[PDB]
């Protein structure tokens, strides 16, 4: 009772290429309710250095909400215990052209200011011996997304994970997103978006394949 | 009085390629009024198991409605006695460029949860000896769509059937659809959509042809 | 350990007004895991009646997948043990103008055929003593959405629930949806949508208020 | 050297009506740099509790960026030392019809999870003796937005602030926004948005005026 | 075995108001296979009078196709044996606000030249004792649309029939359509469209109600 | 006094290639006014067979209106006496790059049911010795459009006609249309459209030219 | 053999209110081929004062084309011999709400520089004793449009004419157009449009009616 | 005092390639005012032949406005005394990639009926030694547009003019426009538009370049 | 205390290729507040020659505001003391496909009239050893945009400045803007816009790469 075959495989692959999120061993076995109260403790401190009145009916519970959100939600992707269960049917249909999943909702956080990243992901792969459940791609994407991230690392992690679970390197990933740490503060650019793409296999090597995919990416609604 | 030339041709061609829908032999001759009532009875139990009050004037008729929807409507594609009448005219116009029928309405069911799939298909072929009635393409698409499906299989069936009927390997099919078992539940993604395509003859081999078709696909209204 | 103050209040308000979903008392404490298998059992029988090979690597978990989806997901709103938690701060800001939450995502199922209803809700209220957490409105809407519904009933239920929890009659609800049993089968209308609305108090009696709300409805993205 | 007339006046006003952001007296004069280093202090603790390797070159400066962002940017409207410089020309043009500034860019933070709030503001007023510079309206709006807010309060603050600095009650404010703690977490609604409006003077009392303003609000690009 | 309660009710109500379609008594019992072949024969002559070569494999089947289209399809609305089965449930939800079904697909024929009319209908009613099945509205619209028409008459028939069936004068119908005998020939106007509406009960008398309905009409996709 | 040089050239080119509309020689000089009445006669019989009261002030001119429309309007392209006049200036500007006339309005009729075809054409050619009047392209397209057509044939005819009149094989034609016999009846698909294309000379042999043209097609307004 | 009942009626009505285009008696009976050669004569002169070389293959025929265009086309509305034939059916359907014809194509000329006016017309009337053929409104509109015009006079003429032919003053006309003499020369404004509206009867007097109509006008595609 | 280097150079170029607008030597020095009064002279004759009452206050100044418009505006590019002043900075920036000015407003007149031509131009060039001011490109384009044109010639004139004034053959020009003598008269096509492109240098010869330019052309707003 | 490493490196590189903004040696150390004041006077001077009454309570502050604006804001990119702080991280993610930043807000000024330039920039590069923080690119762009500019140069500057800080020639830049000196004065073209692009490394020599990036450019919102 710890990890799953797939979860293990992916994690190994990610460290092997040295693409895992920069983590440290958990040292000693610390409860999650402990981590959460500890984290609310610090949030109470920060909130006081801001001069907010924690006595307020609305503010009082924020430290604890921020604590559950960090551990249970927006960063749950740092604990492989949360990896999604994977299901794969055999490729009896003999699909040999690419399958594409466009405009996958994707919300993450910039590791640089812990601010929101709103974006869309398009993922395509060429089935080999197995066909993956379609929702699973959405879930694998949201998983890596729930981690403090840098867009370039995010795009690459997804490629590797899917590559690992599908059994081919013929996978491609493109992400188009908006960083609120560029929009809401700093340079305050309200109109820019960033686009990153990772291409494995034929998607990288074969010019014709490379463009059918790039030609398909970017489907604004 | 059973099946038709075309219906049987198509059916064989699918079984030959290992692409038919996972079916079992109807064992003993079961009349549809009988399948419908038996089915109706199970839905009656399922609704009771859900604590619904079948004594209500709105819910009362639901088991018979669901059973009829299953047998005559949404899954009627599993019975080749429903295959559409095909009509082919002689290619006296000597067309030798592709004919594309785009944005064909496509409603179907995900075989993993029996939930609505809503999408659109784009089909193209290059006439050899015969030109098919346009409406017939739409019809063929709906027939295979009225079956519990997996988008990747559904796509190939439309292809193989068309090739078979048209006497050419020069056919291409593309489907862009939304799966409600991805949107309405589970990961609950309100924006992703899946695109799958299958190309035959020149649409596969000729890079020229292939990209002309792909280029034309995706005509959002 | 059974029900929560909010939940019980809501369920009673609805019963008193005769707007609860038609439900028959459980009878005996039948365990949920028992219900799922009985349901999954009947689904198996239904699928064998359609002649599908349940021995297929893709159709085997289906009966089980449906059972779990029905009981745990799309019909979870039938069990008040799933009523969302309510958080209400006091109206110190002295807000006396309607707050409007629009384009709330809403996926439901029709009770006449158990087919997908995909729509959008717009809720509005004039806070009296308390202001509610914004997401709770969303959560309340989805709770009632996960039930075999009739759009007319669904709209009323959301009104009563909200009127009850906020201690006011000044609430308004409008739902704009697409029913697949109209779209995907039957008459097969691919463009019609249905709009229903429930107006309480001022939204109903005051011409001025009523139109301010209706004017602000139907925000297609 | 502390505060300016404008700010003290606005500040008093909000406090008088019980609409100031819940703040605690600083207590003792803590140097903003200490504050930041303390905040960055606690954030480091938190990042360690999430098991992130702060030894990494990318995560290394994060606690310090967050600290600086919090105090100097996203929450800078908590200190009136930051209130914008107001300019008021004489209303010689004898303007007696509303002036409406629409689609003011507004990015704030919800106070329940400190997550991004992205929206637009529409402000109108009827000039009495003074006529404020246009951009000031933009600056005042963004001032109160740089605080842990609640849309209902933020709307009121803006109204009160402008009525005060303008000399009239004839001011209207409407904000329309997306709360990411609703969109990127929890219920995860990708489509809803919230609209709040605060009406003063003729905008509240005069129906003709009230609807002239409501009619114009909501200019999506 | 002839007509149905509702079919006859509706039919009478139209004749009573002098709104039925200009029909004559079927004289002697003429079987539809007979009407179809007789019709087919005239189209055969008309096509010959046009110098078309019925020996061609594409034109050969046209007379039988046109006759069937006329009798079973596009004009099948002239025979009440085709009226749709109506289903009404008890208004236990006590709805007392209008229900609007908007953008119903409507294809019809101009009676002046037997040319396609393509448009959309918006229908609304306020339930008294009963709520009708939504799909039934669409169906009723198509029934009266499958008749040689004049938009102004077609609009009223839908109204009167609905009033009759729903036991209320509180119904409203609006149709926006394109006439191909205006677009495809004659003046040849590629952009005009005609809107016609008929209001009953409160939708006529109450200015309040009337404008709420009109306000909601015209939902271009 | 019978036919014009252009007309005769065109009619012959089409006959030689076997692409003329299937026509049977008149036989005897039957006067057009005689044809119209015989046609109007049969239409009368057809309408009486549908049970319509031809004595109605609105249905009385119909048989006569149809006859005139068929012979004089929508099928006028069957009589080369209606071929448009051609004006060709010499190519002094030495134009050697394709001229493209796009979104040419095209309304036609299907030959399988005589129902409206509403579409758009895009024509392109590389002038050799002569440049044609722009409107003539339009006029040529509508000439062939006014004939019971099959889109595949229609496209070829326009190519041949233009190739013939301009003395070049460097012409290209693409037609994008909606067939009401698909939309308004039968399968009743409300979203599919059909695209056909005919490429001559360089447009067919030169990869470079072919794509420049296809790339420039499908200009939805 | 000169004029038609309707044509006369309208012309009288127009002079009676003194709204006719400023014409003069034709003095003496001058042939139309004479007027046209005379007019080409002057056009040849103008063209020479511009230094164009009329010897050119393209220019040579312009004087005559401009001459036919003026007399036979763009100004044919100055000769009531061209008025359209009107057909009116009796209002047996008892329509008593307004009928509307939107986005009627309308091309005219400014009397001030004989340059193009591109626009759209919306016309509505409330049937009284008779219902007019729908295409007839389009034709009456294009008729007055084919005259040197000033937009305000144009709008009024149409009102009167329809008022005269329908037998009620309850008619309304709105025109939205673009004047190329404002766009292509002079101030050269590329974005403005002008809108004129004439309201007769209840459309002018009754506030409620006045706005249902104004609320409907302006349907950009 | 007659012409400038720029103009004489352009002029010679067009004449050398046989692309100048067909002009006749002025012959004798006629004073532009006489010309205008002569032109206004003939236009008065024409308006009298159309039976318009020139005694009217609105039609009174028309012949004089037309005369002035013709000579001083819409046809002013016929006199090179009107050629724009060209400015050329030194290409120090060493720009070696194309510069593309898109959607240049272009309003011209067709030379067959002197009717409005409204369109857009897209121009690109690859700087060699000189780099022209941006607006000049706009001015040169509008210079040749102010002439009775033929789109095919107008496109060529612009190309030649710019190649000459720039020092390179690397210039591309594409115009897309609506001819009103096609839209407002004759065939009356409300939707078609014509596209003409002229390619020089690498734009003609280099496929890579050619398609980079064609790819970017056609930016509808 | 003068300039930073980066700043220096960029500035040199520009001078080296001779693409620096034409600057003269400051000569003697003149304080800014002194420059601002000297400029202010010269404004008061100009505003007096325009005849504007500087005594007005609203025109008063202008020379001082224009004063601040030129030096402190819109031309601040002239002083490298303002170059933004650059932050790079290790490319441990092994990113080797391009990273694209689109629709970057760009507000410049033309150097020919000091008039507003309003565009959008798209920047891309293929990471080598370091990966720049996203927000930085935006900052670099606004820096060079804060200078009296000529589009063709601005594009070039942004390119070199980036190739220098990233250590790769593999950078690409595209700018699409509207020059108000072309729109609001002079030729007054309200619709044209200009596009300039600079390609380094593979973006210039690799056909494939070159087109991947050009295919991405131009993301209108
Ligand atoms: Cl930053
Ligand atoms: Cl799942
Ligand atoms: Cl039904
Ligand atoms: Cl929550
Ligand atoms: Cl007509
Ligand atoms: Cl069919
Ligand atoms: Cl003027
Ligand atoms: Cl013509
Ligand atoms: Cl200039
Ligand atoms: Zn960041
Ligand atoms: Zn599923
Ligand atoms: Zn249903
Ligand atoms: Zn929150
Ligand atoms: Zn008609
Ligand atoms: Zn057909
Ligand atoms: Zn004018
Ligand atoms: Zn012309
Ligand atoms: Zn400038």
């Amino acid at each position: 009772p710890s990890l799953s075959k797939e979860a293990a495989l992916v994690h190994e692959a990610l460290v092997a290429r040295g693409l895992e999120t920069p983590l440290r061993p958990p040292v000693h076995e610390m409860d999650n309710e402990t981590r959460k109260s500890l984290i609310a403790g610090h949030m109470t401190e920060i909130m006081q250095l801001l001069n907010l009145d924690l006595a307020d009916d609305s503010l009082m519970e924020t430290p604890h909400r921020i604590a559950k959100m960090y551990v249970d939600e927006i960063f749950s992707g740092l604990d492989y215990a949360n990896f999604p269960k994977i299901t794969l049917i055999e490729n009896k249909m003999k699909v040999d052209e690419m399958v594409t999943v466009r405009d996958i909702t994707l919300t993450s956080t910039c590791e640089h200011h812990f601010v929101t990243i709103d974006g869309k992901a398009t993922v395509a792969y060429i089935p080999k011996d197995s066909v993956i459940g379609l929702s699973k791609i959405n879930r694998i994407v949201q998983f890596f997304a729930q981690r403090p991230q840098v867009q370039e690392r995010l795009t690459q992690q997804i490629l590797i994970a899917l590559q690992t679970l599908l059994g081919t390197n013929n996978v491609a990933v493109s992400i188009d997103a908006v960083h609120y740490c560029v929009k809401a503060r700093g340079i305050r650019d309200a109109t820019s978006a960033t686009t990153t793409t990772s291409l494995g296999g034929l998607f990288k090597s074969s010019q014709n394949t490379r463009h059918e995919f790039l030609r398909a990416v970017r489907h604004h609604n």
